């Protein structure tokens, strides 16, 4: 039916509000350990061309003001972690949920937390897109953020937000620091890859539409599965591994559609176009919902 | 940029498992009492033609099994509020966060927090329709889950759900369990009135589109608003009174684009098509975000 976000309850008490001088940006809170991006300890003008290990010598604990809402937090200690800030701390999070830090691969979607001091203000799920972007919403002081997921009841942490690039999509890294993609925490000329469609998505979201009393792009056509990556290399679509045609394998048994017959309903919507209809009150091909949060959405 | 609900957190810790019989659905725990529909006590069979007060006799306190996450609570007394079942419980709520029920006028948005047996499942936002119906996701036991706002850090409730239009609409009431439109708690021919867009919120997710760099739609066109509305008469949209153009100037004053103007470039919209554009990546024309909920978002 709707894209929806995980509930946001176990990451909203994780926010915490690291400012450094004139720079104040959001940070996660898991143990005694608090990580925000190591951009915090510069200023507007040391994002031209920025030298961390440096200006991270300048500082010493006191210069981090660690805010748990409004319980000040006292830092005993800061360390470097590739592109983020360790900040060993006095008082462990009593609110912490047994965790996991995950480096989710491209396609795969998550919840963001999007916050603005280390407050939340609000959640929504994206896609990690094949150039390793992110379609979100981030103003000043949304560096921070993260995304995760929630298996169980466990929170895999697999994003935290970095910078907006000179085109309007954002960039970040895992709970390691480890960018996505090749991206660097610094304002230089950095553009991002041509975007491809998440081919998997397109058809596990087709799924959803059957599911949901929605078949006019059906057909009794099929496809060699050969054929129509030639049709997808055509529209900037990403490839179909036999993998991805295993696990929407559930999908298919459920519907009773085999996956090459939804295929060919795709090759078919590519190529005419069909247009005036909409697909689950959309026109728009939709990529960012994987199958499993569609199965997972019914139920 | 993106359609974001708000952090579920505070209504999480109030969601509990209400189940009577073989029917098992969700409620809110807020202090010592815990909402819920009113139709739990009813049987499958009995949803053709209730008699809810007839039935709630042949309950008592020990009909209930309700069950905090894993705690089970015991209701210590059962009555009937209008649609809803309140239920007066041992052991208030220490989570209860501070709380407001309101009933938002159609137009406005609020968030669901969906859940299956009372634990969350995923988050998303929504408005209320014209006709007064919603657009989310609910399979089986979902009836429960409750809709709301979070202005400052206080809880706005404002929907909870309780049954699906043979259409796929979705039907509930308030939290004083007064129905929003004229449906009732019974499977019969129950018909969902023509929806009309909500023309404040196109305007203003327009302000966001022009905000985020997207201005091809705009001209040096402008409309009377007499005239406006005779095209909004044409395409089912909403009339424009002179309190809608009121609260589009503070958005007007930022962008300098004047509400009229706003209104002339959604005639043309509507009149010309301007076929193959997007507008904030999409073709169709979104109703579902207010004037605040823009605002809020940018920032
Ligand atoms: C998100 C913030 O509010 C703090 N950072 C920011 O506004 O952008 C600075 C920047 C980071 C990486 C590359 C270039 C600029
Ligand atoms: C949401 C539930 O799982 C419990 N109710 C349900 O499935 O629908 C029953 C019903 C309610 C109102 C009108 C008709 C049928």
């Amino acid at each position: 039916f709707r894209k929806m976000a995980f509930p946001s309850g176990k990451v909203e008490g994780c926010m915490v509000q690291v400012t450094c001088g004139t720079t104040t940006l959001n940070g996660l809170w898991l143990d005694d350990t608090v990580y925000c991006p190591r951009h915090v300890i510069c200023t507007a003008e040391d994002m031209l061309n920025p030298n961390y290990e440096d200006l991270l010598i300048r500082k010493s604990n006191h210069s981090f003001l660690v805010q748990a809402g409004n319980v000040q937090l006292r830092v005993i200690g800061h360390s470097m972690q590739n592109c983020l800030l360790r900040l060993k701390v006095d008082t462990s999070n009593p609110k912490t949920p047994k965790y996991k830090f995950v480096r989710i691969q491209p396609g795969q979607t998550f919840s963001v937390l999007a916050c603005y001091n280390g407050s939340p203000s609000g959640v929504y799920q994206c896609a990690m897109r094949p150039n390793h972007t992110i379609k979100g919403s981030f103003l000043n002081g949304s560096c921070g953020s993260v995304g995760f997921n929630i298996d169980y009841d466990c929170v895999s942490f697999c994003y935290m937000h970095h910078m907006e690039l000179p085109t309007g999509v954002h960039a970040g890294t895992d709970l390691e620091g480890k960018f996505y993609g090749p991206f660097v925490d610094r304002q230089t000329a950095q553009a991002a890859g041509t975007d491809t469609t998440i081919t998997l998505n397109v058809l596990a979201w087709l799924y959803a539409a059957v599911i949901n009393g929605d078949r006019w792009f059906l057909n009794r056509f099929t496809t060699t599965l050969n054929d129509f990556n030639l049709v997808a290399m055509k529209y900037n679509y990403e490839p179909l591994t036999q993998d991805h045609v295993d696990i929407l394998g559930p999908l298919s048994a459920q519907t009773g559609i085999a996956v090459l017959d939804m295929c060919a309903a795709l090759k078919e919507l590519l190529q005419n176009g069909m247009n005036g209809r909409t697909i689950l009150g959309s026109t728009i091909l939709e990529d960012e919902f994987t199958p499993f949060d569609v199965v997972r959405q019914c139920s």
